[PDB]
Parts: structure tokens; sequence; C-alpha cells
């Protein structure tokens, strides 16, 4: 349970809807000029974004992602310092809790690969309220990146190819801040203040271009979600959901 | 204020404000070529010419009719770096050369031409002939969206209102971006992508370009001069006219 080195985080409008554009969000829709322009009155930061803000952090090079959990007690700044305490909570697989402050305002678990931790849940057993898709950019990855994790694995081909893919990878986080996104517009109206945490599963992997699906179930506050790639109709995210107000 | 300079300031980027430009300007991993300039890991790595625009462009951030730009070195994969600028001459036109340096050594200068001279740099006309090659470019409904990232925040290029109500049916790209993409090909069709062979470039803004639109980069090689116009395949309107660039 070593409590690790503090870090902090400062952002601005930019960063952001770098973030946004990265996972997904389009000026296509009308309604995203919500989380890619900051001179929108309505202008808000993507609640997921909350993963990059405590992101900033044994051989990394075996270590794999294996689920995620954001939590936002308050809706993230469009701008803004964060000072971040980084903690592992339990542990092979080793589940680190990540607590971010301004004057806190959200917690992450990363489950790198017990009761500390944020299990993931079932989906339910019936067919999805609601299942939208999203078409991955070529450079979904090379753009994604930008935004803190420069794994090579994501856009090195040698590299790819040596840790055993056809070709990189999209990084686990950006598929996951697809869906999220999909969630918070279908089940929240875009606003960021009803986003109040998620837990997702990492399975299989994606390649940029590829087209996600994102399978909603609403079940009270809790929106469940699974995504495929509709091509291969392989499952990238299981035993997920997000909890709304 | 012919002659006068302006208030000094600096330009600091990485590998990331870089590659940012180059996402935003075209350069897409589809082409293996462009790893180039996308990856800072590609030992291949570099930073597109071009760039140069952003960085004597931090003095703006009236029409921008014309642009000019030359390479007295290349731009580092990253850096810090000084930057003057001054009202060169005035014609109305406003004319402002901006160098910047690295130390007391000159890296670029940009000759921004301002609508509402011995000093100008010229446009030029292109050949009297079919061109030599013309590449095209799908612009991406959210270009202006990344483009502007880069710096350029004017909300002519992404908010309806204010677009509409400065005479655009919608929002309009950045002159400069369309200006990245056309440059960024004739870099890769006339000088195999060698950042180093990337002297000078200079062009002159016409019609307005709508995210999403198809670019048209029609290009003539004269020696080491590549001369080029950019239009619009779906409307064949002409956006940037009498240009070039030199090589080495």
């Amino acid at each position: 349970g070593q409590k690790l080195p503090p870090f902090s985080y400062a952002y601005t409008e930019l960063e952001a809807i770098m973030y946004a554009l990265g996972v997904g969000a389009s000026i296509k829709d009308p309604k995203d000029l919500k989380f890619i322009y900051e001179g929108s009155s309505d202008f808000s930061c993507l609640p997921t974004f909350g993963v990059i803000i405590g992101q900033k952090s044994i051989n990394f090079a075996k270590v794999l992602h294996g689920e995620q959990y954001l939590e936002l007690y308050k809706p993230l700044p469009r701008a803004g310092k964060l000072k971040c305490e980084a903690v592992v909570a339990d542990v092979v697989v080793i589940i680190m809790d990540v607590y971010s402050y301004s004057e806190l305002i959200c917690h992450n678990q990363f489950s790198l690969f017990s009761d500390k931790v944020k299990v993931a849940v079932a989906i339910p057993n019936r067919p999805p309220d609601a299942v939208l898709t999203d078409t991955t950019s070529l450079n979904q990855a090379a753009l994604y990146r930008l935004s803190g994790d420069w794994n090579p694995l994501h856009i090195d081909p040698n590299f790819a190819s040596l840790a055993g893919f056809d070709k990189p990878i999209l990084h686990g986080l950006c598929t996951f801040g697809f869906s999220a996104r999909r969630v918070l517009q279908q089940f929240a109206d875009n606003d960021v203040s009803r986003f109040k945490a998620v837990k997702a599963r990492f399975a299989k992997p994606v390649y940029p271009g590829q087209t996600l699906q994102t399978e909603m179930w609403k079940e009270g506050n809790r929106i469940h979600f699974q995504t495929k790639v509709q091509e291969t109709g392989d499952i990238v995210i299981s035993n997920a959901y997000v909890d709304l107000a």
C-alpha cells in the first residue's frame, strides 16, 4: 500500500477540446459544439477527461491496462490546475487509486495487469435499449495520443508487430472515451453535471479506422454498456456502466 | 507607422505542437510516409516547413490576403524562438514582416499581407500550360476545429453565428490551413518529404473553403520552383492562387 509521489496537472480549454476531438466529438453534430468550441456559452469539459488528469503514471512495457474507474465528485472545470495523489490500494494485478484535488474533484482507479476494488458489472440479460455506432478515424490513435499516452504501441508499426499486432491498436481509454461520450449524450442530454461515475473492463483490441458499436441498457440511474467492433463483432469493452443523476 | 517595429515576443514548442499542426493540416498515417510528421518516435521525425507560419503568427493572435514564408534553416523538432515584428510598409494594405531567431541566428521569415512597394514578396502567375501534377485532399468536417488548436482561434472558423454576421454561409476553413495542405503536398510530390529542401513559399488567398470540401492542388515544376494553385473540386473555385514554393 505504498503512497506514491504526488504530481500535479494543469490544463486549459485547449487540452480539453483536444481530448474531445480525439475521443469522437464532431461539429457535424451541433450539440457537440459544446465540447469543441471554448466560445460556446455551454462549453464543458467531457467527464472522462478526468482519466487523463490522473493518468500521469516493474516493467511498464510488461503492464496491461485491465480496467478503469472514474468518479466525478464535481464537474470538471473548463480549465484549471489540480493536485494529484496516487496511492497503491491493493494487489498478478495492481489496483491503484489516484485522487485529484483543486482547492477533491475526481477519483481514478487503474487496474493495471480484494475488497478495495471497484467491481465491473454484468450487462442485463435482454436486448439493448439502444446502440449507437461510431466510425473511428485512420488517425484516431495519432490524435488521441496527443493527450498524454505516447505508448508506441498505438502508432509504431514495427513496435506493434514485435508486440504482436497486425498493426498499431487504438488506446483502450480512447474507445472508453467514445462510449462514455455516447452514454452521456444518449441518457443524460450532454449534461456533464449528471455524469457521476463510469466503470469499464477492456477486452479485445480496436484498430484505428474500425467502427465502434456502443450498446446501452438503462436500469434506473445506471446505464450499462458494452462496446463492439461492427466488422468483427468482437467485444472490446465489457461489463461497463456509468452512473447518472 | 509605415516602418514601425512592434513588441518582440517569443514562441516555444515541442514535438506535440508540431504534430498537432501536421494533423490539422492534412498529414495522415494512412500514408506510411506521413509517419515522419505525426510520430515523434520516427527516426525521420521532422516539423513541417509551413509550421513557421504559426511561429510568427503569434503576433496577430481585416483580411489576410497573402502569405510568405522563408526557412533559413530547417525548423527544429522543438524549441524556443524570439520573434520580432515590423510594419514593413503600408499601401489600405499593410505588410508586416516578422523574423524569428534562435539566439542570434535567424531561422524563418514571414511576410503577412493584411488587407483593409519595393519591400514586398510578390505573388507569381502560374505557367500557361496544363499542370504537371495535381493531388486531391479530402477535408474533414472538423478540419477547422482541429487546425484552430494551433493558435488562430478566430470564431469565423467555428461559431455558426459569428460566421454569418460576417458574411458567411457557415464557418470557413483557415486560409493558412488550406495553405498547409497544398504546401505539404508540394513537399511530398517534388521534394521527397525532405523538409530540408523546402526553402520558401508564397501564396495568395482567394475564395473560401468550407470544412469537408475537397482540395485540389495543381502543380507545375519550373526548375527548382514549384508553382501551384489550389481549388475546391466540387465548385471548381480557386482558393489559393499565384503561389509557389522554392526547393533547394
